[PDB]
């Protein structure tokens, strides 16, 4: 079995003109991307070529009019661009930020190829900016186009339109784009972990609550476990997959899965104020990899702990390359609001899953 990996340089590019520190760095991916040398995975993987999606490929989910404002920040001068990014929910742009918004997407598109003509059984995608806050007709959270989304239908584009897709979000963050494209949809499975404290939490909605299952076809399609009151980490996560996204999961039975890694909730982030550690996220891999065949996309989302990120993720590409989980840490009790949490979701999708019951 061959694991893929895909990382363009490129992709530094994008950058914020007024604050230069703004923690979704161009470094992000330079460094996750140094940590597989310097712990020789890269030379284990199949390098993946990175490629522009088209703007045929973004309409598969995205507006023409987002299209078409995202495209022309390249040729606006600075007070446009700043103008543009004020426009959104924490957006900044630069004249390089739609090129590398294409090649995020594009390197996963042929990720998502390689698994799927059986070049690679898996692979993982070294990408920024990230996706999943994209809606279909505007930008956010860091987030130009939903490259997850936009994956999940470029993969049905090449198989058929019903293809099996599941796609776990286990950024700290809800994916709430990812969840709107797909709310009406029963061909793709989105399940999001994150950080919710009540609907305080970026990106402030209670879109991200429990009781969002799914629209219309898509009713029990849409599986959110949402956070409250704790700084969660390994054991409320492991007990997660365990009750909840590995039952359902194995019920869907895709043909696919996608993961919006967002690195956010790892120990050390500034922002998620979670600690998953680079051996939970191992463990996490490893269970998704007994999903779909082993048919596993690993997509860099969020995460802003250099050092976090780093060791996260390629402790993931250890896990697809098919080492030894990691022996996790001492599990502490279950966070009390945790349980709870768990207890919540099963209650809202024991109708549409019997493996819940
Ligand atoms: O990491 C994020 N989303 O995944 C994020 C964090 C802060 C503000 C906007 C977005
Ligand atoms: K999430
Ligand atoms: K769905
Ligand atoms: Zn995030």
């Amino acid at each position: 079995p061959i694991t893929g990996l895909v990382y363009d340089q490129r992709m530094m590019l994008h950058h914020n003109m007024w604050d230069s520190h703004h923690p979704e760095l161009p470094q992000r991916i330079s460094r996750i991307f140094s940590r597989h040398e310097e712990l020789r995975l890269l030379s284990r993987c199949h390098r993946i070529p990175a490629r522009l999606a088209t703007e045929e490929e973004l309409a598969l989910c995205h507006s023409s009019k987002h299209i078409s404002i995202i495209k022309s920040s390249e040729h606006m001068k600075p007070r446009d661009l700043n103008r543009l990014g004020d426009e959104y929910n924490s957006i900044f742009i630069s004249n390089e930020s739609y090129t590398c918004a294409l090649l995020a997407a594009g390197s996963c598109f042929n990720s998502a190829q390689a698994i799927l003509t059986g070049q690679v059984r898996n692979a993982v995608a070294i990408v920024r900016p990230p996706g999943h806050h994209a809606e279909k007709d505007t930008a956010c959270g860091f987030c130009f186009f939903n490259t997850a989304a936009l994956t999940a239908r470029y993969a049905q584009s090449i198989t058929r339109e019903s293809l099996r897709v599941l796609i776990v979000d286990w950024d700290v963050h809800h994916g709430n784009g990812t969840q709107h494209i797909f709310e009406e949809d029963d061909s793709v499975l989105y399940i999001s972990l994150h950080r919710y404290e009540d609907g305080a939490f970026f990106p402030n909605s209670e879109d991200a609550n429990y009781d969002k299952v799914g629209l219309g076809k898509g009713r029990g399609y849409n599986v959110n476990i949402p956070w409250n009151g704790g700084k969660m980490g390994d054991p409320e996560y492991m007990a997660a997959f365990h009750h909840l996204v590995m039952p359902i999961a194995r019920e869907f039975a895709p043909e696919l899965v996608l993961v919006s890694a967002g690195f956010d909730a790892a120990r050390g982030d500034p922002l998620g104020g979670f600690q998953v550690t680079p051996e939970g996220y191992a463990h996490l891999t490893h269970q998704l990899m007994s999903l779909a065949a082993g048919r596993v996309l690993i997509i860099l989302e969020g995460g802003y702990n250099l050092t976090s990120i780093s060791e996260s993720m390629s402790m993931c590409t250890s896990m697809l390359l098919g080492d030894s989980p990691p022996s996790l840490d001492h599990l502490t009790p279950l966070k009390t609001s945790a349980t709870v949490s768990i207890n919540n979701v099963l209650r809202a999708h024991a109708p549409f899953w019997s493996s819940l019951r």
